[PDB]
């Protein structure tokens, strides 16, 4: 170990996801997020060594100036082991900013879990290693606030969460605005799409879209989803009147075509 000099005004620390020792689903990218904007992306990428077993090709793509992702062309094979070596200690990351430390993490890929929300049927079907294990009636975004189509990575889960329109700049007093207590909420986009419990739309689930974009399901089905679907599992939304989830959403990585992803943006 060679000492590197530092200043708290010219350091950036990397934060790696997923967590060390975690089992994640087949859609989980490696994520390295810095606590500062990175001017020299090529330097960051050169300092990050990702090894896979069985080996699979993958590549870096920056979602923004703070966060780089690495993934293969297709969903991970279940059982793959992934080692992430972020060797940034003392690395010049541009504009006088230096890497503060090294970070080192390992994780493994679990079962293939893919839930398809089909707007033509209003059914969310959960498949594990190809086989249907659950079918849930759902109510997605109304035509004026539709659910975007595309591949969503499952993120964090909450037994309870508050949906407050003011975090989107829409006052709760507005026609228009809302402040809703929600149970059993699984996040699937940074923009704010969740699968969650919605007793108020149970009669519409399987029939009519009534939400602001979220995937409304029954309390029991939302708890099932909370219990059985893990970070990195996949939700694919198809056949809505919405567009496509942005590839740089935070959980929309798989919507970027592979040739653009692999070419990168460093």
């Amino acid at each position: 170990l060679t000492f590197q000099t530092s200043s708290p005004a010219h350091l950036t620390m990397p934060y790696v996801m997923p967590g060390d020792g975690e089992v994640v689903g087949v859609g989980e990218p490696v994520a390295i997020r810095f606590d500062e904007n990175i001017a020299d992306r090529g330097a960051a990428e050169k300092a990050i060594k990702i090894t896979t077993n069985p080996p699979v090709e993958g590549a870096f793509y920056w979602l923004n100036n703070r966060e780089v992702r690495w993934r293969p062309e297709h969903f991970w094979k279940p059982g793959t082991a992934v080692d992430v070596a972020v060797n940034t200690y003392g690395v010049d990351l541009g504009e006088g900013m230096f890497g503060e430390d090294n970070v080192q993490t390992h994780f493994t890929i679990g079962d293939e879990v893919i839930a398809t929300a089909d707007d033509n049927t209003k059914i969310l079907t959960v498949r594990v290693n190809g086989e249907v294990v659950k079918s849930m009636p759902t109510s997605m975004g109304k035509d004026s606030t539709p659910t975007a189509n595309g591949i969503y990575i499952v993120g964090s889960r909450y037994k309870h969460i508050i949906m407050d329109s003011s975090t989107y700049g829409v006052p709760v007093n507005s026609p228009n605005g809302y402040r809703t207590d929600v149970d059993w909420a699984t996040q699937i986009s940074y923009s704010g799409v969740f699968v969650h419990s919605a007793p108020w739309s149970v009669g519409a689930q399987g029939h009519t879209n009534t939400s602001h974009g979220c995937l409304n399901v029954s309390p029991s089905n939302a708890q099932w989803f909370y219990d059985h679907v893990k970070r990195g599992d996949i939700v694919e939304v198809v056949n809505t009147v919405g567009g496509t989830l942005p590839g740089i959403d935070g959980l929309g990585d798989w919507n970027i075509p592979w040739d653009q992803w692999r070419a990168g943006n460093a």
